[PDB]
């Protein structure tokens, strides 16, 4: 969701 943007 975050994590990189597309991620957790």
């Amino acid at each position: 969701x975050n994590x990189x943007s597309e991620x957790t």
